[PDB]
């Protein structure tokens, strides 16, 4: 027994669905974020696109029975019935990105025919196939990747196991890039607070960069919004004084705090302001079969069903990698708007001088493309 393939909804039902899979993908990056900080080293920096891995694992949840199916909808939090979500997730692919994801097999193992025409139409691929032998595939994979990103995620993967029978993989990257231009010329060496110690670091600066920012009291924190091309925007959080940790201002970020944080800023106006920050630059690999159990999703690895991808019986996901490349340098769309002098007494600040989070949100839609933390700019 299998769920037989779900039907597609009309265009009205599946734009009733965005607002659902928004909350859900608030939630879902929440969970990634703590299960990412889980696996890595205590000060690192981190970036990952809630967005792509949910697409990569609702397009596996297109093919999935049983326990397997139940426990993909409650770790991406969606309700049961969420039969538009395939529609909606498509419907909210933003420009700013380059996504690519795709699930390869081995010859002997035999995809359906239901779920290669489903896969095409709503993820924009169909399984593929492996060769052979497997030096053979850990090369067509990268060159995939690379030819697919343009050549900015070129090693997704070192290794695979020699077994190999289905690989699930997503690759991302940002395009988008600051609405408003930095001037380069003002890129100064400044502190940043890092570990007990102060380190310099290049710092792109504006004393008039439109941005959303205010002070959260639960955070306690200062959380400011810079706007980039495509109708996305950063999000960054900094912990008010050193006296604060990263580590405390994680803990406090739930679902609700979020949310609230991010309705506060739709409503926040961009504002001429006082701006230090570092270059953005985080490229983060993932073995995300480790995330899975992290986030006590044992399937993939344990007592898989599968069923709607293949009737295949001895099935488990051989590797499930994730990558995501975001660079966020001096480069904008527009140059600034120019005032002359102060006029004001009094100005706005927003200054970046110690470990951050980060969320790159899609003001349309709602959602995060990717979140993250920078602890050492360098």
């Amino acid at each position: 027994f299998c769920p037989g393939p779900v039907t597609l909804c009309s265009d009205l039902e599946s734009h009733s669905t965005e607002a659902v899979l928004g909350d859900a993908l608030v939630d879902f990056s929440l969970k990634l974020y703590h299960a990412f900080s889980a696996m890595k080293k205590v000060e690192t920096n981190m970036a990952f696109s809630p967005f792509s891995i949910a697409s990569l694992l609702t397009q596996v949840l297109l093919g999935a029975g049983e326990n397997t199916k139940t426990n993909l909808e409650s770790i991406l939090s969606y309700p049961k019935d969420f039969t538009c979500v395939h529609q909606a997730l498509k419907g909210f692919t933003t420009k700013g990105v380059t996504s690519v994801s795709q699930i390869f097999h081995s010859p002997d193992l035999a995809i359906r025919d239901t779920f290669v025409n489903a896969s095409r139409t709503l993820y924009s691929s169909s399984p593929r196939v492996l060769s052979n032998n497997s030096d053979a595939n850990l090369e067509l994979i990268n060159t995939w990747v690379a030819k697919n990103t343009n050549n900015k995620i070129s090693r997704l993967l070192d290794s695979l196991p020699s077994d190999t029978r289905l690989v699930l993989l997503n690759a991302i990257y940002l395009s988008a890039k600051w609405k408003t231009t930095f001037d380069p010329k003002k890129t100064r060496m400044e502190p940043f607070h890092f570990k007990n110690s102060v380190i310099k670091v290049p710092m792109m600066n504006s004393k008039k960069y439109p941005v959303a920012h205010f002070i959260d009291q639960t955070l306690k924190a200062k959380v400011g919004q810079l706007q980039l091309s495509h109708n996305l925007s950063l999000v960054i959080l900094v912990p008010q004084n050193l006296k604060h940790r990263l580590e405390d201002m994680e803990q406090a970020l739930s679902p609700s705090v979020f949310k609230a944080i991010m309705e506060k800023l739709e409503m926040s106006k961009f504002q001429p302001t006082l701006l230090t920050l570092p270059r953005i630059k985080v490229t983060t690999s993932q073995d995300m079969l480790s995330i899975m159990e992290k986030l006590e999703f044992f399937d993939f690895s344990y007592d898989l069903n599968l069923c709607g991808l293949t009737e295949d019986p001895d099935l488990q996901v051989s590797a499930m990698q994730h990558q995501t490349v975001l660079e966020l340098t001096e480069t904008g769309v527009e140059a600034a708007a120019a005032s002359a002098i102060s006029v004001a007494r009094t100005l706005l600040v927003f200054e970046v001088q110690q470990p951050f989070l980060f969320v790159l949100w899609d003001q349309q839609h709602k959602f995060p493309v990717f979140m993250g933390r920078v602890y050492d700019p360098r």
